[PDB]
């Protein structure tokens, strides 16, 4: 499991915005990516915009203060440490991704859903259609859904 958190009100704060997208595009990308994961858990999400939050969204290129540097363009697109004080539950981006909002560069919103799973808890899983196989994907969002294993490994922690 992890711990897992031991609270179902959590908090996150965008740290700072890339400037690959607008603002609001980033805001909404990311509000929907912990909205995922509580439409099959009772778990609840606040973001907030001041003060130190439990999930600090960063993001950065290469060094950035955790002993896990990016690697340019390519490669490692994010990461996120699992649940746990300080940078436990943290998720970073890698700037030197190209972020969007479609298919092309690497689209936020699927990779959030992503680093979040892992954020709660969630390692990887081998069914190739889970959003947590170690794998990118792009599909079309407005028929995104969890699979089988995500939902059922999510609720293993939180139900
Ligand atoms: C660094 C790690 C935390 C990260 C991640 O899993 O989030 N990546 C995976 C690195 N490789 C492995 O962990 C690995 C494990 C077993 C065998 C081989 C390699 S990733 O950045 O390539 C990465 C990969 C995929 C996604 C992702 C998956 C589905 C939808 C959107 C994004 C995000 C980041
Ligand atoms: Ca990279
Ligand atoms: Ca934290
Ligand atoms: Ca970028
Ligand atoms: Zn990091
Ligand atoms: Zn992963």
């Amino acid at each position: 499991m992890g711990p897992v958190w031991r609270k179902h009100y959590i908090t996150y704060r965008i740290n700072n915005y890339t400037p690959d997208m607008n603002r609001e595009d980033v805001d909404y990308a990311i509000r929907k990516a912990f909205q995922v994961w509580s439409n099959v858990t009772p778990l609840k999400f606040s973001k907030i915009n001041t003060g130190m939050a439990d999930i600090l969204v960063v993001f950065a290129r290469g060094a950035h203060g955790d002993d896990h540097a990016f690697d340019g363009k390519g490669g490692i697109l994010a990461h996120a440490f699992g649940p746990g004080s300080g940078i436990g539950g943290d998720a970073h981006f890698d700037e030197d991704e190209f972020w969007t909002t479609h298919s092309g560069g690497t689209n936020l919103f699927l990779t959030a859903v992503h680093e979040i799973g892992h954020s709660l808890g969630l390692g990887h899983s081998s069914d190739p259609k889970a959003v947590m196989f170690p794998t990118y994907k792009y599909v079309d969002i407005n028929t995104f859904r969890l699979s089988a294993d995500d939902i059922r490994g999510i609720q293993s922690l939180y139900g």
